[PDB]
């Protein structure tokens, strides 16, 4: 067959092989400078775990020399190894997001807690907010102590930090939140009896490179997206059934899914990938889980017709809204909600054809999720025309910004990477048929050329969290390129 199909085949063999007999595709997170610096600060202040702190120090020095992260994380590493506002401004340069103002407070207070800048002169209520709740409480506590006002801290602020004193892996698999909470709790005499045992668990988490990852992994997200990709192949492999089983038995009591095992917070992104996969691979076997996932999404839907990531009443997001439209459109009884969601997507498209950056740092992610909803959900007459025009503008944005090598990067003038390109390919597969030399043909040839001899892909990461900071789950590169090749063939 074609070079593209041969590439798809070699990549599918690799993804199938990576899935274990438990049905899960392992998806560890790489070490990150921010959490490595906070773990170094915490263990240094407590005079604990000297072997670990020596490895953390070496990891930070190596990473800064050879693969420096964004300027905020660099300033954080420099603060612990030893200006701040320039790093904060550069690290949040054009951060167009509804969280930007809270993020500025959060990131400035992290730098202040490490001695790199002064604490924000804000009313304490500015810290008041489940997502980022523990982090912001820990930072409020660090600001009260760091400015010399420890009496400000209320018992209800400490109470929010208690999960950080639990043994074992971090609550909600989130090392950033546990580390910030422990940096706060170590100032409280009443919480110190629990600190010593948790510092042993923290030090135990260091990766072979000496660093601390942001999260324990992302196996639910990664298994669901891989299952979806495999289920779009002409003859899906037998392993989609144990993958579907492994996901369904991890659903939370609200019917949704978190990003890893042991994450009790469901979110719309994970739940949409799980639902799209189950609908294709196991709609009867897991009929009840499907219904529970639809019910979860419907219960989050905001009054503007959009969907948030975690909780009704927080801002709707374009990509989550498009994802939910596509996942709910499988049921004809949900047509009203699906059409209101697609109408939200059209209404929020930008004048240049783009949508947003949120959980991914490239523009092409939300473009693909929007284009799948705009072209996959049933529509006729004037509404079909409206959605077609919107999809055309999004695909035209892709063509206008395609790099000479056929790929896309995180922004119009960045070097190409396989994940940003994979998202563009999924979108372009809903446009005109590929023609020699056209945008989709060239994008596919870019992906063919970037395949490694081992059958996989190595890519700069795109995932952000807390937004806009990048973290690296390398198993996603193969998965999203396979999803692209399955859509495009």
């Amino acid at each position: 067959a074609t070079a593209v199909v041969r590439c798809r085949t070699r990549l599918a063999r690799r993804v199938v092989a990576a899935v274990g007999p438990d049905g899960l595709l392992p998806a560890p997170c790489e070490s990150r400078v921010l959490e490595s610096a906070l773990a170094l600060a915490l263990l240094t202040e407590e005079r604990a775990e000297a072997d670990a702190t020596a490895r953390l120090t070496a990891y930070l020095r190596t990473t800064l020399r050879t693969a420096p992260p964004d300027p905020f994380q660099c300033a954080v590493a420099r603060a612990v190894l030893g200006d701040a506002g320039t790093a904060l401004d550069a690290g949040l340069d054009g951060f167009d997001h509804f969280t930007a103002g809270r993020k500025r407070l959060m990131f400035r207070t992290v730098l202040a807690a490490l001695g790199a800048t002064g604490f924000p002169a804000v009313p304490w209520e500015a810290y008041d907010t489940s997502w980022l709740h523990m982090e912001m409480k820990a930072l409020k506590v660090l600001a009260a102590h760091g400015t010399g006002h420890p009496d400000v801290v209320r018992d209800e602020d400490w109470r929010a930090l208690l999960p950080a004193l639990e043994p074992g892996p971090a609550w909600e698999c989130n090392n950033l939140a546990q580390l910030l909470a422990l940096l706060a709790l170590r100032h409280s005499p009443r919480h110190r009896p629990a600190l010593g045992d948790v510092l042993k668990h923290v030090a135990g988490r260091l990766r072979p490179d000496g660093g601390m990852p942001f999260i324990d992994g992302m196996t639910v997200f990664t298994t669901a997206a891989a299952g979806l990709a495999l289920s779009l192949l002409p003859a899906p492999p037998a392993c989609v059934t144990p993958m579907a089983d492994a996901l369904a038995l991890r659903r939370n009591p609200d019917g949704g899914y978190g990003f890893h095992s042991g994450v009790a917070q469901s979110d719309v992104d994970d739940t949409c990938y799980v639902l799209e996969f189950l609908r294709r691979a196991a709609p009867d076997r897991h009929r009840t889980a499907v219904a529970e996932a639809e019910g979860y999404l419907l219960a989050l839907r905001n009054p503007d017709g959009g969907f948030p990531t975690f909780a009704r009443g927080t801002s709707s997001e374009i990509a989550m809204t498009a994802a939910a439209a596509s996942a709910l459109a499988h049921d004809p009884d949900r047509r009203e909600e699906v059409d209101e969601a697609v109408r939200y997507v059209v209404r929020h498209q930008r004048p240049d054809g783009t949508f947003e950056r949120s959980w991914s740092r490239n523009a092409t992610n939300a473009v693909f999720r929007a284009v799948l909803a705009l072209t996959g959900v049933a529509a006729h007459g004037e509404e079909r025309r409206s959605r077609a025009r919107a999809a055309e503008r999004a695909l035209a944005h892709l063509a206008a910004t395609q790099n000479g090598d056929g790929g896309w990067g995180h922004a119009e003038a960045e070097p190409s990477d396989p994940i940003s390109t994979a998202y563009a390919v999924i979108a372009l597969a809903r446009g005109p048929r590929a023609r020699p030399g056209g945008p989709l043909d060239r994008a596919l040839a870019y992906l063919v050329e970037r395949q490694h001899p081992d059958g996989g892909y190595r890519s700069r990461p795109d995932q952000a969290g807390p937004r806009p900071l990048l973290y690296d789950v390398p198993a996603l590169a193969d998965v999203f390129v396979l999803l692209a090749l399955a859509h495009a063939t």
